[PDB]
């Protein structure tokens, strides 16, 4: 029996997001780039925020993280983004990558559900983030944003003892 | 309808430029990860499968292939062990990495390169590739950070 | 009976998320690369983030690592990674691992299920990150996001005493 | 109802003792340190002992870390201590981690509960600790006591077999 | 009644002497662990509280300053970081750190400094820090080494 | 109801003693230490005992550590030690430690219940002990007393094979 | 009453084959020696192979681990083996260690079982192995074994996901 | 009751083979070698295979590994091996290893059941193999067996995707 | 009969050859395991019983003695601290080290040694040393590769 149906058209901004697991939460930050010459890949490094800086807080267990990059609407040509170990020559790195974010597509994301998982966040300091553009692209002109999931601090709630 | 992450995992997107690259040359750039995903904890997640996806200025003419593999002495013979490569002369540029990787851990992600080639000369920045992994979920993104460091 | 199906378009970032097992966490980290002779390998070595560089810390146990590497758009050629044990020759590092990333393809990342499976993070230390490039590629072209899990720390939820 | 209430003083160590969970041992050891100028930080790494040193030991996992400091009587200053994962400037990683061990307190030491819970034993090589003095400190004027919890080692309790 | 370890915990307790202080310097000096909690197994027990407070001989003076923190570039830049500091001026000369590395490794306590400040000129082991910390009961103490080794 | 409270009087001597958990043993031993220099701090390193220094002995898990320090009546000043990771400056890792002994206290002593539990005895060959002083100390004017927790070791009570 | 009892002759390696736990599997691999000198040792770093060198896999906790050499039957002496955390003296790590494995016995092995149990990977790298030859050894003339037990890794049973 | 037992003769070849666990898998690869100057011990290292050399495959956990070694019938003298650490000096290694191999017994094999349990491939790197031989031995006389266990591979049984 | 490995376990055997050895001397050489142990994955495998049992040449003449023990300054003192030798002279010539490393890790056994003597002057590959480890099963034997790389 052949069923009819209708697909309808989403708006910008109209999708279902997804939830972190229970006991989870999720952290996200911000990095921006610096000037990319054309044809080139620059490999900049992982910092942690200060909030989670602490020697406290790199022991914390790592679950999915996200890496999607926003770019200004006068920016040309193609970037491309991954995540991987830091390595002898950066370009290699885009045939390690288990996913890498594309700008040339309509969602220009990259999801790491595996990759991480049961990793820390100190072994998150040794991770670093790979850009790679087709044309000449000014400095500033990419942000990239990550956004990692990792177990509840369970002693945030706080205040500091004053008395 | 696009594909949805399995139960349990996250799908990590971030992107990478390029820098120049000479005629009929491969340039070979390591894998970064992300500051949120850069902890030690972090860097023991498993992980599923990657998506390699390259945005290009549509100036730039020739023929780009890109790929990841292991480090190797040669470039080029990383486009011969490859699993999947991302050609701009196709119909779908891109590279989906469905078996290559699931099942390794996400600090092991350190150990690859990403490879680039291009049929003549390409400026810097003039490539963009975009990498999508998915991971398991870190076992703490529910908790603000502990107010009392 | 023959049963028809309908393929449904998929767009980008629109798979299912990978969630890491009960009592497990995944952290996430990235790392820059530098410039890449065409034809040619790079070895980098796995340093461990600052939260898990503990004594303490480098004794829990590895579920599944994830390498998704994101490159520049700008850059052309095919570049391939791969995580294994440190080795004299880099390239033969490419013939013995068991998953690469290649930039050839749609999903370009890497997933180790069972590679490394019930090792210790400091064991990380030993491994490399290996990247090949078929074309000059500059530095910081390419990043490596290598995304771990691993069992959850037992004690970031209480906050430290108050008495010294 | 208003319900009055007595504190008690309390006496020096005599506070309760946290135990390790079910399955968990705790490895305590120590590390010396080395001269410090003033208003300076340095770096030093995490070096195992040598019965965590094997292959199948680098592979347990990490629960909690504590750190705790202790020093000379007749230093003079405030000293201050984290672990974290390897920077390029020290002074910065006292701006990231997530509990630091000041000597100006009542309770000299700092308890990682969640920053490394998961990692790996191994991935405590990758981490280092960071001291800084306000003052001119000389060589072996602190020592840093870490103390680690992890999987309890598998075969310890076993002779070894006595055919070769 | 002083302060009891919590169920599951024991405190080990040491000390450490101090080097010669110039006037109005801050020495940094760092930690080591005791022999027994330096194994590898026993750097990844977790902590809990830690406590730091100073004895000083009577015949110095002047005021002396020490905490604990992460390393950094300018040791006197520990003493804004930190979260507790002990003063020879206050009414009790200690630093009770409850939830600053309460989580966190005992081997990560490798990575942290003493930082000790003092107003005028001190000689070498004038004061002499003794620190406490509390972690989970290592999983065998209760059992004599295997005597065929 | 106000409830009177006498509180008695203890010696020095009278206290409960803590036991190890079920399954864990305790080992004990002392470090005897050299010349301290006024407001200056030496930093020694842990040194297993020959019993615990088997390659089999290398893996047993830890939990609490215990440092107390014992003093000459001779000597006088103050006196601060601690256990931590090994750094570049000696007296910043009184800034790092969740607890230092001081001999200007009723109970010098140090109790670290998380900051080890999970490590190995192998990994406590990498901690290091730091000691403070006031004032200038001599040669072997203190000896500390480490006293950790770890799992019973299992093959130890057999005889060697000499049949 | 006395009961009789016949003990049987047994042949090389017809020994009952010690199991990994639930959920463990173990790792096995070696390394090569260097020429020692006489009446002296030799530390060499424990180096993890790359399938573990992940930063997910230097997560994993340690259960029991195995040092066997094999050696060449031309050379004469006696050669002793063990695994420690590094020492200043590589001498004094054969005061210190649990088991030692002599090759003057039947059984050229020693069983660290609780000396890392609990302990992460990355602490492997942490550790050394300590040889010592009684005579001139040459180099590559004994090969040690380690084979470690560790959690076994939670993704290596699935393809890499084919969307790049 | 003295019970009478009758021994009955052995052939080459029979024996109780030795199962893998369940879950588990075997691989078994050899490696050759080179030239023995008598009296020394060459220490080569572990390569393993290209099937096991994917950064997928490196993370496996390891079980038993077994080590026999097989050589040519016109070779004379006495050889040795085993498996172990690397090491400053080769020979000291087989003063450390738990079970080394002879070819003077009538079972030239060793079986490292708990050495390595718990271990990954990546690590199995990390080993060296050390050969002893008593006369001179020339290149190519001993190949060495080893035959590790492992967790079986989740996904190495479907095809690559081309589609 | 002869000693089987008990449940769970299997032995791992393999042999080294030797180097030219001077009369009155004893060479150190390290243990490498075999490549299908050298993972990191399974170097946290634990160790039971370890066999070492050397075969000669029947042309050498002398006394020939081994051990396996730690990394020590001189070689000569691990002939008195190793807890079983393998002596020629003696009626078998083996050494059985049953509980000196039951409960080590497999990755451990790097940090030996094994220490040949000569009584008289032996040339190279005259001696080989068998050695036979039992260790804890991999975790994955029975799967074939995921043929996907």
């Amino acid at each position: 029996r052949v069923q009819p149906v209708i697909v309808e058209p989403l708006a910008a901004g109209q999708g279902k997001a997804i939830k972190a697991i229970a006991g989870y939460s999720i952290s996200k930050w911000e990095a921006s780039s610096d000037a990319i010459t054309a044809k080139a890949t620059n490999a900049m490094s992982i910092t942690l925020p200060h909030e989670l800086s602490s020697e406290k807080n790199k022991e914390l267990k790592v679950g999915r993280v996200l890496l999607w990059l926003g770019l200004l609407p006068s920016v040309a040509g193609r970037i491309k983004a991954c995540v991987a170990e830091k390595q002898a020559q950066a370009e290699a790195a885009f045939q390690v990558a288990l996913a890498v974010a594309d700008s040339s597509k309509e969602v220009v994301a990259a999801m790491y559900t595996d990759a991480f998982r049961g990793a820390t966040l100190g072994d998150l300091l040794n991770l670093q983030i790979y850009l790679y553009a087709s044309e000449a692209v000014p400095a500033k002109a990419v942000v990239v944003h990550l956004e990692v999931e990792h177990v509840r601090p369970t002693f945030d709630d706080f205040f500091t003892p004053v008395y």
